[PDB]
């Protein structure tokens, strides 16, 4: 496994000091043996949701999926591009990993447009320019990228982190891991599946009540990329270095 | 002027779209004709204290420092490293300046340690490694740096933006401009002094011409100039038609040395 | 609605020309169709703390109160009673609303006493005499009142704008709107409650749905409603197309009672 | 002396706790005997100048007379319409005088336009509407009016207090006293003079080095009004009640 890897961290992972220690130890153990370019991408866990509750900011929704009003985007930018990003940076510093925090707009890494006027400040991700990240990687830095972007006209955008990760991996030609609390799908574990097989198992109610959402997100990413994406958990962390080297320790969704 | 230049933004700049539009129009005007490496350094503004009030969190500021308790540092990091930094970044994009948001810990650019345990999460800045920023500058990016740092042990630190600006300038071999509402120092015929030494400043303080809050401001500039071992400019954002010249080395406010 | 109405402006309103333009466009829209007596009540905003920083003066805010030392009260009175009040007045003129700037001492409208000597010049508000404001209203002026008061002994007092708004409303027999960034209270399905009693609020606090800073905000509203013995509206300035309806009595945010 | 009186307070008067106690005692002693409508008008003494020094704000000047830049008008509004106005209010409260603080823009009492683009936020005063003040007077309030106005387009203006006082007295049909530290002009005191006589005495160097400025201001006011204006000092304060009743205790400049 030469060739860059985007590791996208899920909400429940960021909410967990336990998980972060394991993830960051895993990054260290991996780096001692291998030398593949690594990029972290993240959204925001409960840090965001809890702050918004404190500020009486509702989780609005126009027939489906979240709305980010004018009066929320600054606060969210803060929790997400600020608190979450710099928390992960603090973890990198703690583990002596030279890391640089970025958001999507830095170097126009992932271009963002207005998804829909009625959802407010939500961005649609699409591949941007690889130069900035390539420069940082070649200089020995691990970028840690948040899922906040900026439109070309200067407006801050809250972007689905999964979609951001997909646009990033396409920009970089990177593999993609969506790391969360879902270890893998069973039927006896399933190491590889096509996206269509994953849809089938959902359709026939094999894939677990809560966490259809996690497989749907992997399978969308796989199809957007035209190549496979890994789902994996932080739980069995002694296995994370093998994952970062290409081993599907959880479930690979192929296309 | 061919040296790298650190431009430090005072609070009022971040609090006002007029001020930001003037600042950024000036940056574009200057980069049309000049290519000297530019770095923006900034602190918080009104928005941290707005947010503290919204969350009914206490505020204690003394001697230029905000007591920053364990239960406030994340929120503060959010407002500074997040909202402020990304707002500035959005201004850059809107003006087609290829910028990159950093904080002090990125690349160990400015090293920070715990200043004093009774202030909570407040950092002492010192010069770190120039490598990261030098790489960004050489590739044509204008870094925009917030005044949040991280200790070697992984603790988030709220750092005084003036001191962080100084540590940064020292790291970069850069000149330094402290941009705020203060245009310059007056000489008690009420006239602006273009170039002021430390000796002139003492004279003015001893004589009671520079008084109160100007004393603090003038000392912050002098402490900057002494650390850097070269002069530091003080200027206002108001006459923004003059700012390109300032960025090209003309002391439009007060230049402080010695 | 035919009762007099006190509209209390939260800090963020004064800090932003967009917010002021929305507020004042709403006031004009409302006065086109409705003639109910309107009074504006306001505190400080960002500009007091900007000014404290410019003068390198210390800041201690706790429990909704700023410790206001003898050597700060004049400056603070300047920023609140002066700059803020007159800025609002200028917005009125610009919108052709015949307004009149007052403070709490004018006509003994809201009586103030020393709250607590260790807070320095901080006032406790209580209802005073309605005569002055009633005279201005009956003559067609929209009073704009700052939250500075004066003790019977002639000392200037910095007063919490929420408490002053309450004392004012009580004096005037007026309804009360606390306008800020808070749009309403959420019920922990995340939905806005149009009408909330004290009992509902306790339930939400006991259950940990209203938490932290919302607790303080909700208590400030409840303390207002208990003093006045009638409900108090909480709303945001954001959807300013809804504000005329709010001023005409529709609870567009959360109405608080009991 | 029926008919309103504007008492304009000079800088050095506001700077002096001594002077204010005397002025306010004088207002009380006068009110016990007489019932003439009284209006106070003021600028700002050292309160303004000292604050501006603290803030490194220069006293600019374009060939003559002060400039009020964009970056000064808020701070000045604060010291002047705020601190100075409410200080005088505190004095009224201390002496149980029902008083109301106002600025020029309140009720469009004194209309203000841009004097000159190059002086920045300096206003030219001119008579406005008497209604608001008349209403307050008829209701038993003593207005205390600061020399800050607002243009019709919403811009704050720093206005010469003497000129403001003149525009006010014309608006109200009031007599006018410019109260300061100059007790009166000698040659043996002079109780009445025409403005032209006052110019003559200046011209021939009889009228004292410093305080030509104070006589010039009275004589300009007199001519603008087309009727007399009093100069008087707070010093001999047992004489101030007679002044407020019409007695020229200092020097009247006639026209
Ligand atoms: N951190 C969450 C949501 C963050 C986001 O998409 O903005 C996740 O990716 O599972
Ligand atoms: N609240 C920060 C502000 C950073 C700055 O503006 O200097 C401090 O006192 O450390
Ligand atoms: N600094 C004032 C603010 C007035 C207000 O906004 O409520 C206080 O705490 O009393
Ligand atoms: N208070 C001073 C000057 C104030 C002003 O004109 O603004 C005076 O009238 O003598």
């Amino acid at each position: 496994a030469m060739n860059p890897l985007v590791i996208k961290l899920g909400g429940v992972l960021l909410d967990s000091e336990e998980a972060l220690e394991r993830l960051f130890t895993a990054l260290v153990t991996y780096r001692e043996k291998h030398e593949r370019p690594l990029v972290i991408m993240h959204g925001g866990g409960c840090l965001v949701d809890e702050l918004m509750k404190r500020l009486a900011l509702p989780v609005v929704k126009k027939n489906g999926l979240r709305v980010t009003p004018a009066d929320q985007i600054d606060i969210i930018t803060g929790a997400l591009a600020g608190t979450a990003n710099k928390t992960l940076l603090a973890w990198a510093v703690k583990h002596q990993i030279n890391a640089v925090g970025l958001c999507l707009a830095d170097g126009n890494t992932v271009t963002v447009t207005l998804l829909d006027a009625e959802l407010g400040h939500v961005g649609k991700a699409q591949p941007g320019s690889a130069a900035l990240v390539q420069t940082l990687l070649a200089a020995g830095y691990m970028p840690i990228i948040s899922s906040i972007g900026i439109t070309v006209e200067g407006q801050l955008m809250n972007v689905n982190a999964d979609q951001a990760a997909t646009a990033l991996a396409a920009t970089l030609g990177a593999d993609l891991i969506l790391l969360s609390d879902v270890s893998g799908i069973l039927d006896q574990r399933i190491a590889e599946m096509t996206a269509q097989k994953a849809e089938q198992l959902i359709a026939q109610g094999i894939i677990t009540d809560g966490m259809v959402v996690k497989v749907n997100a992997a399978l969308d990413a796989a199809r957007s990329l035209g190549r496979p994406v890994d789902i994996a958990s932080w739980r069995h962390s002694e296995q994370l270095p093998a994952l970062f080297n290409g081993v599907p320790i959880g479930t690979r969704i192929s296309v």
